[PDB]
Formats: C-alpha cells, structure tokens, sequence
C-alpha cells in the first residue's frame, strides 16, 4: 500500500484544476441520463464495458477528470478500484510506436513496480480512454488480429483493438468518451457493452454556471438578466462549453464594456464573434490564421491535433505572437508532460478549418471542397461534421466588424453554388447515408440565417423524416418548416420537451404550412396534455393537413374531447388512425359526438387494437348511420363479440349507407353474425370490401355466410377470410359461390385447414370459366406432390388470375 | 415467433393421418416399460439421450408420429422445446450425400431463417431417428474420427457417427428408435443413454383396438369373439402390426365372408393366410413376386429399402398391376416427399426375401443359404432374423391353397437338410454368437409345427438355458420342451406372468418331460404364489427332476409349506438349493417335518445365507437324527451362534449318524463349540467333511478341537478353516495333528495371521514323511524373500502333494 498512496495522491494534484479555478468550485452537476443515473453506480452491474455518448463541447473530456479527482478524494469506488489510468486519446500515437508503456508513463516517470505487481489482478485496473472521436490517423476496422502477449505489442491500433476487445488484459473494466457521430467504428468492437448519453445544462444549471464564474455578483444577475433576455443564446447554452465562452467573451470585454447577446443567431455568430473579443484587443493575424488554419487543415486532413515546434514555424509564426495567442487562450493548450501544442477546444480548430476554405496549403477550397463534400462521413478524415457548419455559417457575412472585408466574396459565392448544389447531391441521395442525415443537413440550413437561400436549397426535400432530441432540436426544425413550401409528407420522432409549452411552436409551423397535407406522429410517446395542444393548433384556419396517423401513441380517453372540437370544427381532416390505443368505451363515446356532426366530413377511420367492448358498438352504430362522409372503417382486433356486431350490422343494412369497405379482423366472432352480416350483404349494395381474419367464425357459418353473396344485387369485389376454422366438408359451398356470383374479384383462405379434396373441387370450377379473375390466396397450406402440381398447371392455362399459394417464401 | 408458429402448424397437417382414419382416433397407449412410465418426463432428468428398444411391428415407427403430433398441439413439451426434427433412416441415403441438409429438408422447401437463427442455441433441437435398424449400407464402427466443422460434412456416416457422439451439435436432445437385436452397434457409440423397453397390446387393449377399427360394432363382438377363441393368435396380437393385419384381413374377406382364426399357427402363417386374402381378389403374380422378391432380395442384400421407378421396371413389373398392388396395401408405400417406393412393412419385405430361397437373381438359393447362414449375423447385410423364420415357416407347407403347389419340393427338401444341418451347427458352436441365440432358434422351431422335424432337430441340445420376457416366449418354449426327449440340464429366465395362470402351462412341461433331470430357477424373483404352483407341478407323477436350485428366489416362510408336500410325496428329489432366502426359523420348522417323514430321501442341502438363529437349529437336530438319507447339509452364513451348535452337534455325536458333511462357514463361532465337535469327531466316525471360514474360532479353541482329532478311530478327511483369528503360539499344535492323524487329506488355513515361525515349524514336519497328501493352503499370506523360498523347494521334495501359498494371482 505504499505505491497505491503515492499514486492516489499524485493523482489529486495533478486534477485539482483544468491546467486556475479550482475543479472542486466550478464543477456542477451534468445530465446523466442513462441510455435505456446515480454517479454512484456505472458500474454496479456485471456489465464491464461503459461508453459515454456526447456532443462536442458538452463536457466528455473534463467529465472524467472529474471522476477521476472525486475517485482521488476515495468518494467514488473506494471498494472495486483503487488504480486509475488516464488514456488522452488526444496525445496518442498510434501508429506503431506504443507498448505497454501506457502503464509506465502515466504512474511516474519510470518506477515500475505497478507493472509487475499491479498487473496480476485485473481487477484493478479500469482504463479511461478519453475522447475516442479524437483518434488521429487512419483507423482500419480489423488490425492486429492476433494479440494476447502481455508486455510486447508495439503497435497502437493492437493495443487499441486489444484493449477494447479484453484480449491484452481479460476482466478488464472500461469507460471510454464518445462523440455520437463515432457509433459506427465502435459497434465493430463493441461486446456487450452499456451506453449512457450525456446531456447539457438547464436553465437553473445555467444560472448557477454563472454565479460560480462571475466574483462580482453586482453584474452577475445583469449579465445574467441580459443572456436571460435573449432566446437563442440562452436555450444554446446547455452546452457547457458555449456558457465558457459567452463568460470570457463578456468578461474579456467587461474591462471595455461590451456585452455578447446580440449576435448570437446560430453557433457561427457567437464563435466568430467570441474571435471577435478575442481579437478586438488583440488586432498579419490572417496569415497567422493562415498559419493555423492550414496547420488546422492538414491537422484534421492528415490527422494532427497536436502541434510541433517545426510545425509552428513551418507555416510561419512569432514565440511573442503565440505567446500572445497563448495568454488570452486562442489555443492555449501547451502540454505540461512534454512541450508541444494543441488547440483549446475541438470546435475551434474546426472553425479555423472552414476558414481556410474561405481564405482564399495542401488542398485548394474551390477545387477540392467537392472531394471534401464526398470525404465529409469518411473516418479516415475523422469526422467534418462541424467542419461544413462553419463554413456554412461563415459565407452567411457575420455582422462583424473585421470578419467581413478580408475575406474574398468570388469564392464565397462559387462556394454558395457548391454548397446549394451540394444539398441536392445530399438530398437525392437514395442510399441511407447515415452521417448526412437530414437533421444534420437543417443544422447547416439553420445557420444559413438567409431568407431566399434556405427557400430555394430546401425545395429539394419532398419527403421529411426528422428525430428530435433536445430543445435546440426543436428550433433548428422550427426554422426549416416555417418556410418550407414544397414539403407534402412530414413526421416528427421524440425520444426525451413535451410540455405544451414547448411542442406548441413547432406545431404552430405545421398550422400556418399551406404545402402540408400529411402527418406521421405515430410510435411517440406524445401525451394527452401534448395531444391537447396538438388539437388547439388544429382548429387554426388555413391548416391544410389532410390525413394523419396516430398509432402507438400514449393518447388515453381524455384526449377524444379535444379531437372531437376539430372534427367539428375544421373540414379538411379526411382520413385519422387511431390505432393501438388504450381508450376505452368512453372515448369512442365521445368521438362519436364529433363524428356525428354534419360538419365533418372523414372518410377512414382506423380503430384497431383499441380496448373496445360491445358498448361502443351501440355508440359507434349512430354515425355509421348519419356520417354521410364515412366509407370506410377497420375496427378489427377490438374485443367486441358477436353481440357487438349485431347492433352495427342491423344499422348498416339501409340501402342508402355509405359505408363501402369493413374490417373485423381478430375480432370475436362466431356463425351468429353471419346472419347479420347476410343481410347487409344483400341490402347495402355498396359494401366493396369485408375483412375477416383470425375469428372463430362458425364452420356452418359460411353456409349462413354465403346465402346472402348469393343474392344477385350484391357487389361485394374483395373477401379475406384466413385462420377461421374450416373444414372440407362445406368447401363444396365456396365453390358454388366462385362460379355464381361475377362481382368477387380476389378471395384469399389462408392457413385455413381444410382437405385436399376441396382444393381440387376448385380446380374444374375456374376451368368451367367462373368469374374469380384477380386473385385466390391459399398460402401457409401444405399438399403431396401429386395434388400440389395440379396447381402448377391452372396457372398457366388462366393467365388473367394469380393464384396464391405458398410452396416458398 | 414468426416461422415457429409456421413450423408447429406445418407439423400439423402432414401427420394427422398415417398416410385415412385420424391418428388422433386409432391410437392407443403402448407399454411404455421403463427399462431400469409417464409419457410426460422421458426427458425430466439430465440424462440427454434416450433409445426405444422394441420389436419389429410392435409400433415404434408410429410412436414417434403421436408424440410429434401431441407436441404439435402444445399437449407434450411446449416448454423446453420448441423444434423436433424428424430424421427417418429408410430414407437416409449415407453413402457421402448429405450435409446439414437435414435441417433444410424437414421444414420447408427451401427457407433458411431456422438454418442460421434456431441453430444458435442447442437447447432449441432435438433428434428423432427413427428406426436405427433400418440403416441402409455398410455401416463401419468407426468413420469419420475427427467432425466438429457446423455446415459441411458432407459425409453421411460422420452425420450419424457425431450426431450421435453429440459432436456436430454439443448438448443435443436424441431420442432414437432401434431394434434390440442392433444394441451391438449403439454401445460402440452411446455416451450415458437411457433405455426403455417398448411392449404391445393387452387383451383389454385388443378389444379396444377392435371397437376403435370396425365401424359396423355388430360384427366387431362377433369378429373380436372369433379372435378371441383362438388361443395362439389372441396371444399373438400383443404385437400392434398383427392386429392392424389380422383386421384388415378379415375386413377384406368381409365383403368375402370368409375368417382369419383358423390358420394361426405361427407368424408365417398368419402372413401367408394375409397374402391368400391378399392376393385371392387378385390372383405372373409369382414372377411379379419373383419382380419384388429378387428386388427384396439385393434390398437387403445390398441394403436397398426404396425402390426406384428403373429398378421397378428393371426387374419387371406392371404399373397398373403397381397400382393394384398399392390399391389393395401390397406395399403401397409411396414417399410423398418425392416419388419413390418402399414396402409397407419391414417383415413384409424379409417375408419375400424368404419367397426367393423357396420359389425355385444374385444369389441362388441352394448354394448361398450356407453363406447366408453365416451371414446371418453379420450386421453389414443388416439382420436377417425374420429371413430365416419365414424360410423356415414356409417349407412346414401353410395350408393356403395356391401357397403350396407354385414351389418347389426339390429346393425345399433340400431347405430341409440344410436347416437342419444348421440348427446342429449353431448348437455346436461353443463361442457365445450373441445373434444366433437358443431362444431364436427355438422361435424358429415353433415355427416349424412339423412333430419329427422338431424332433430330430432339438437333439442336439444337451443343455438348455432360456430367458423369458413376454407370454409369446413362454408358449414358443413350451412348444420345444414338451418334446425334448434328450434334455438333462434346464434352467429359466425371468424379467417381466409370474402369475399361476400363465407359468402354469409351462411348468406342467417339466412334470411330463422323462429325460428332465435338473432345473436351475436360481437368481429369479419368482414368489409365494409361483412357487405354490411349482410344487403342485412336482407332486405330479413321473416327475424325474432329481437336483432343483432356488438361490436368491424371492420365496418366504409361507412356500415352506408347499415344499414340505413334495417331499412327504415325491421320492426323486436328491438335491435342495434354497441358498439366499428370507425364511425365517418358522420356516425350517415346516420345512423339517417333510424331512422328518420317512418317505422322503434326500442327501444334498444348501441354506447358506438363511435368515436363521438358533431356534431353528433344535428343530434341525431331529432330522439329523432320523433323516437316515441326510448326509451333506451346508447350513453356512447364518446368524446361530455357539449355543445352536452344541444343539446341532449332541445330536451329531450318535456312531449311527449318517451327517458325513457339514459346513458352518461365517456362522457366529467361538472356543465353546470346539469340544462339541470334537465329540462329534471322535464318535461320528464318519464325518467325512467339515467346513469352517470367517469365524471367531477360539485360539485356544484349536487345541480343544485338535483334541477330538488326535483320537484314532476319527475319519475326517478334508478340513477348511480360514479368516479365525489364530496365532503363532498355537501354531504347534496344527503340526502335532500334520504328522499324526493319517485321515486328513487337504487342510487349508487362509489368510490366517501367525507368525513366520509357525510356517517353518511345517517345513520339517512335512519333510519328516507326514500324512497330508493332498494339499496345503496358506494363501493370502505375506513371508520375506528367504522364507518364501524355502517352501518352494520343498515342493519339488514331495510332488505328491501341492502346497498352496499365495506369491501371485
Ligand atoms: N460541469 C462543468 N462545469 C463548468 N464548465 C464545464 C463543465 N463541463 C465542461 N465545461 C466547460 O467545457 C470546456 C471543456 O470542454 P470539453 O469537456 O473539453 O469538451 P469535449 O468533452 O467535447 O472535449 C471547459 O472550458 C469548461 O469550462
Ligand atoms: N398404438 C397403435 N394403435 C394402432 N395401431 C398401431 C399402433 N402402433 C402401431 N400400429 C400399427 O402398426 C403398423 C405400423 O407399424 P410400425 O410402427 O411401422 O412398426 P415398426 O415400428 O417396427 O416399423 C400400422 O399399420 C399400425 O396399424
């Protein structure tokens, strides 16, 4: 125990603060929200494997050290752990050069006793590979196959593969830091691991960020008051990393007297004019940023994070210079272990990367930005997600002072053309490119911040699909649908923000979107006090939404009072699902009312799975009768019993019923409603189509069933009845109905056991010319050789008719 | 959940008939005997290996049928399985086709879901090989050592050879289905299997199979009541296949108006009176027979069950004479799987292969029946144990009109011959042949019926040992002992009709058999209630059974009675066994007042093991009195003590006593009883033997009992006397009685510890020309290398006699 000290105490003041501000004082709680959380217990459960999902900027990096100085302090895993090491992915070198010597170099200098003596049990050792987004170089899928001696690898990628795989060291506990655009690389070499995504701050998070920066409180609440003021900035900083710099920014001005809430349109403003207050005191400087930016450039084009001493007087820098870039951090980041040098933060050599591209030394902007556009989701570049969203913010002329007129406008605008060109590329990209998704493409969209520009590039998207997250997710989306006029199908997915009071700006664009017709907010967990405001932004005129889907959604019986208010209301709602839902007899009660008025007018209507009894038949019936508008209407797989579908049938015989198509599937039936369904078969007239499957329909019931289809005056086209118990002893009557009534036009008995006897009773009736012409389903049935090519042959004698059975799949 | 369900109903259908009537309606329970039974827990213990042992026709092809379809409805197993897999042997072609194309074959046509996804766990899948004897081919012990590779193997025999070790697929679920005479091949391979014997039918389940195949229940009892009557076929069908035929049989001659019970000799009889019905609708037929026969013939001379469309025409048939041969059930097997043809049953096709050999194309009858005698056993064409049964039933020439006068005489004399040249070959042979067993042959010559040939044949039987399992092997025996006029030894087995109804009929064989000499019923659990009939049978007169053993009976004190009657009645009985019984002293006390009676003469008597005291010793006295032709009683092993001898032995002392042997081995001894048989000694004069062991003989006691021996006019020739304490002390006094008594002529101290002095006190005495001639016994006894070598010369000294140490094994 007395390295195991020493160690643990070398730890403490190595972390007790980020390279001034002790780390104990600024530090506040983060959102550790587990991805399907106590700090105490990431690793309580047999998983030993942890990987921590953030965005840039959000806190991954000082996270860990953290952790790893609250562990030093023994408040964290004082029992399982009592050794941590520290794996900055940043300073690897992988390319064959390390050992085992990550052990070595981390302790101390060069004791090694923990290499022999701590090395034995492997539950001692946990690995904190921070920021694997940070790798450099070109990282295969599959190096190094081959790797379980100990204290001899010598290549970076073994090393990395073995580790992460648990081959160099079994029972090995791991906690690696992640970007959520990286997933791909590690779903590779991920084995049974475990996911938590890490969130921002919230607004009380946000003012206590401010009161632990600020000593002068005096203007702590009038600095926070005026970025409380402003909505953009504000909801921009849960990201920690945006609160840092709105706090220097501001604080580096407040010795002139200058505030920062005022260009603060998208994250390019706040970035650019943060350089703005990092350079209006400061100021040449653009061929340094020249000097930085294509050391930037090839930095993230050949993978160089950190920086040589050549290397700054490569491109052609000044100490005095660099110093002074150093002192009030443009980059600041000089390594105490060895002397070398890096820049502050991810995103800010990724804004100096797009500013080459708008500049004007290894690749040209014009020239090679379309072989950038095409390497943007390559990993061997890592990633350029930021990359772009910089430089599409950038060509936007941000509205500082000396960010504007140094610059070339003929690039720029030959870059807005290939960037406008490029959308379309994107976006008529049929294969599912999954890292120029189309909520990446509406966050480079969004920073546009031009009128025209955005109404033009976005005309290219006829379909929307879009995934929401987090609250900067929703206005990001709100700005692209608030002028997208040519968008005919759209769709929302939520997986956190549903409070009215933040759903109902987005859902006021759907309202005011005159190109809009469809809907798709099915499989959310959208509640009823979500689906009440959904229905206050309904009843707005001019809402053009024809048709939309509510399946799988958390509606109860209490939302159908507000559904009732737009039906009876707004008149261009003409197809709802309802499907899979836990309303009960009550809401259809309810729904019926809305229904039954003359204003509405609905055509389908979708009541599938929902808990339904033989009550709301009795309610259900009303409209079928006055809802001059409704035709079609699939009620399947409700409870309703026999009893039920007497009362709807008995209604539903009135020649003048509109109600063309039915669906009862699953449904509880039995050979009563045969009966029923006999005589509004005969009387209806218009009743084209009639589903059933699934139902305990009586084998004497077809008998019952088919008395009625053979009355001349019916026109019944499509009949589906599959998994009823039948049996060949009445498939002689489906026979005589094939032959004699012409208006069926597809009949399908699936995996309805009968004999094979029946089968061939049908085979001479469509030889004798019958008027089955579209389709006969027979599949999931199961014939010998001999029975099963008689079949074969009928097929090719009728080529008007397919017939359906299932000897493949 | 998809293709499961799919797979379940897919089972469904294809097996609800056996190829007309419902499965769910015919069947009914068989004997599931659990050899060393639920139909619920085969599988309950952790035992993954089950094999059905059971005869042909007794219904094991169609046992696994109804469990497949009683798992199909979820009745059997719905929770650790899921997946059965029917592997039919008939139709494995193993000569280096198959693959894991099993899997494929059994589901679907060609769906790989279950291929990749069911293989995973192993749990999921087991095995139903049906029928193992029914393997085609030369199928070598040893094939295909190394197979662990999933996908490709490629090689049938590697299949079976791994499936079976459970190496192609670990912890996999086999439940096979073999025929007992092919358990040789399964212990090369089985690895902890579990066994169970499968039975026929009951007479209550012969009459509820009736009822469950005649509709019409009017001739049912009629029908039944005529089967009923006959006393061999009645018994014949507890075998499923002899009912399902002599039913058919009857219901095609119902529209005849003919029976069945007349000719229901022997199972060729039954057979050929079934292909008279079977063939006197329909009739050329002998070269179509002589088509399939010859085809039956390299069918299970090459090992060919399914005929081919060329092989049927290469031999020669007629397809609408195919077809009136499957309208009819000739054979009517037809694979529906694909169009190939077999015969509807095994015995059917070795039926015809016996055809070939008597009708009159690859190995004639005359000169290769002596081949085929010796390949008889040799499983590489299979077992043609049914071969030679109808070979040898059908030339007793069946009364069958047209069955007699289309054959031969010269072949089927010269059958004859052969045969009976055989049956002496097979008894002569003095190696174990497991196949060729003395109950097989006698089935074969039941099968006979011919009262000379039978007479002839059996006498070349000196000893007879048989083992009985079913009421059909006791009629078979029956049959062969009540003519067996050159029998001396006989001996029965039992493993199941115990009851007085049943070994009534055969032990009233014994009583009527004048040549019967000795009956060996030791080792059987044959009870009061058969041991009562036993002596019933024994009273009778004419009975020359002399020596009878009952070692290890499960007879009591009550069957002490009935043995007491033959006795007081029978004088033929020489030699009673009854070794290893749970008679009490009641029991001897009933058991000496049948040898008290002066009619009864007996000399042997063994009630070693004998619950016994010394009570029963009082009573035991008088006989040794009276009994005048009691000579040798070995009354070892039981629990009197020193007290019962001095009983035993004041009674013994009599010079007119005629006891001249005893043994008291491992009875309870000390020193007092030494002076009662010294007594004995000295006044007996004719106790010839006396046998004491692993008592606790005084060590003193030897000079009290050589006290008696010293005496002159003493005769005991050969005394036993090891595992007494003795020591060297004494050791002196066994030399003084070496030299002295002439009488003794071998006397054995085994394993007795005295000291190595005491065995050279022997040395000289043996050297100073003394009186034992014989031999010397000191085995178990350990000496140093110079005084194990001094007794080793001595014995080249005196050749006359053969001293018996222990320096080896
Ligand atoms: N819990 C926190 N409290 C205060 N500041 C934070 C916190 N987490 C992150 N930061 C800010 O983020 C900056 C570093 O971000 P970093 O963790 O390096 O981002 P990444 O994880 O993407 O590399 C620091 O300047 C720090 O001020
Ligand atoms: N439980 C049963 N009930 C009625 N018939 C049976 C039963 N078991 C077997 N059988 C008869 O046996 C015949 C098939 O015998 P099988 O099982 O093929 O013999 P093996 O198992 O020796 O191949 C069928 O014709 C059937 O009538």
């Amino acid at each position: 125990k007395d390295y195991r000290k020493k160690y643990r105490k070398y730890v403490r003041s190595r972390f007790q603060c980020i390279e001034s501000v002790s780390l104990n004082k600024r530090y506040t709680r983060l959102r550790l929200i587990k991805e399907h959380f106590d700090p105490d217990d990431e690793h309580s459960e047999p998983v030993h494997t942890v990987v921590f999902q953030g965005a840039a900027g959000i806190g991954k990096t000082i996270l860990a050290r953290k952790m790893m100085l609250d562990w030093a302090s023994g408040t964290l895993y004082q029992d399982r752990f009592d050794y941590l090491f520290y794996i900055h992915c940043r300073e690897v070198s992988l390319v064959t050069q390390r050992s085992l010597g990550d052990l070595i170099m981390s302790c101390c200098p060069d004791p090694n006793p923990p290499i022999h003596k701590i090395v034995r049990k492997p539950s001692r050792i946990l690995f904190l590979m921070d920021g694997f987004d940070e790798l450099q170089g070109a990282f295969d899928e599959h190096i190094g196959p081959l790797c379980t001696d100990w204290q001899k690898a010598e290549r970076g990628d073994i090393l990395l593969s073995s580790l992460i795989r648990k081959k160099l060291l079994p029972e090995a506990s791991l906690l690696i830091t992640t970007r959520p655009v990286a997933l791909e690389k590690l779903q590779h070499l991920l084995d049974h691991p475990r996911h938590v995504e890490i969130l921002g701050f919230s607004e009380a998070k946000r003012k206590e960020y401010f009161f632990k920066y600020f000593s002068d409180e005096a203007q702590a609440r009038a600095a926070f008051s005026l970025i409380q003021e402003n909505e953009v900035l504000f909801t921009m900083c849960f990201i920690p990393l945006v609160c840092w710099i709105v706090c220097t920014g501001l604080k580096q001005q407040m010795e002139s007297g200058k505030s920062l809430a005022q260009t603060s349109k998208t994250t390019t403003a706040v970035y650019v004019f943060f350089l703005s207050s990092l350079l209006q005191p400061r100021g040449g400087l653009c061929a340094h940023l020249w000097g930085l930016c294509s050391l930037a450039a090839d930095g993230i084009w050949n993978q160089k994070i950190l920086f040589e001493e050549s290397d700054l007087r490569n491109h052609g820098l000044q100490k005095a210079d660099v110093s002074a870039f150093l002192r009030m951090n443009l980059f600041q980041k000089e390594v105490d272990c060895e002397k070398f040098y890096s820049f502050i933060h991810m995103t800010f050599q990724e804004f100096f990367a797009a500013m080459y591209y708008l500049l004007e030394r290894l690749k040209l902007p014009s020239r090679d930005v379309t072989v950038l556009l095409e390497n943007y989701g390559k990993f061997e570049k890592g990633y350029l997600i930021f990359v772009v969203r910089f430089l599409f913010g950038l060509v936007n002329q941000e509205r500082t002072s000396y960010l504007e007129k140094k610059l070339s406008c003929k690039i720029s605008q030959q870059i807005r053309l290939e960037l406008l060109k490029w959308i379309e590329v994107k976006a008529k990209a049929k294969k599912l490119q999954i890292q120029p998704s189309q909520l990446e493409l509406f966050y480079c969209l969004y920073e546009m911040q031009e009128e025209d520009f955005v109404q033009r590039a976005m005309d290219y998207f006829p379909k929307i699909e879009i995934n929401l997250s987090t609250r900067m997710d929703h206005m990001v989306s709100s700005f692209c649908i608030e002028n997208c006029h040519r968008v005919e199908s759209l769709s929302l997915g939520f997986l956190h923000h549903l409070t009215s009071s933040f759903c109902r700006g987005l859902f006021s664009v759907l309202s005011t979107s005159q190109s809009l017709t469809e809907l798709d907010l099915s499989d959310n967990s959208l509640g009823d006090p979500g689906m009440r405001v959904l229905c206050e932004t309904l009843q707005h005129p001019g809402c053009n939404i024809r048709r939309l889907w509510l399946g799988r959604c958390g509606l109860s019986h209490e939302c159908c009072f507000d559904i009732s208010l737009v039906l009876s209301s707004n008149q261009k709602l003409v197809e709802l699902d309802l499907s899979d839902n836990a309303l009960g007899d009550f809401g259809i009660r309810l729904l019926c009312v809305g229904l039954k008025h003359l204003l509405c007018n609905l055509k389908k209507l979708w009541l599938v799975s929902c808990c339904l009894t033989s009550a709301c038949c009795q309610d259900l019936a009303s409209v079928l009768s006055t809802s001059h508008s409704l035709t079609r209407l699939y009620v399947g797989e409700n409870a309703l019993g026999d009893s039920g579908v007497a009362i709807l049938c008995e209604k539903a015989k009135n020649p003048q019923c509109n109600l063309q198509k039915l669906g009862l599937v699953n449904s509880g039936l039995t050979s009563v409603c045969c009966s029923a369904l006999s005589s509004v078969l005969s009387t209806n007239q218009n009743l084209t189509h009639l589903y059933l499957r699934g139902n305990t329909l009586g084998d004497k019931g077809i008998k019952l069933l088919c008395e009625g289809l053979l009355h001349p005056d019916c026109k019944l086209q499509v009949l589906e009845l599959d998994n009823c118990n039948l049996t060949s002893h009445c498939c002689w009557d489906l026979s005589t109905l094939l032959t004699s009534s012409q208006s069926l036009r597809k009949l399908s008995l699936g995996n309805n056991d009968l004999g094979d006897l029946g089968v061939m009773m049908f085979c001479e009736v469509l030889k004798q010319q019958s008027c089955l012409l579209q389709n006969l389903g027979l599949s999931e049935m199961y014939f010998n050789y001999e029975t099963k090519s008689a079949l074969e042959t009928l097929q090719e004698e009728k080529p008007e008719l397919t017939v359906v059975f299932e000897p493949s799949w």
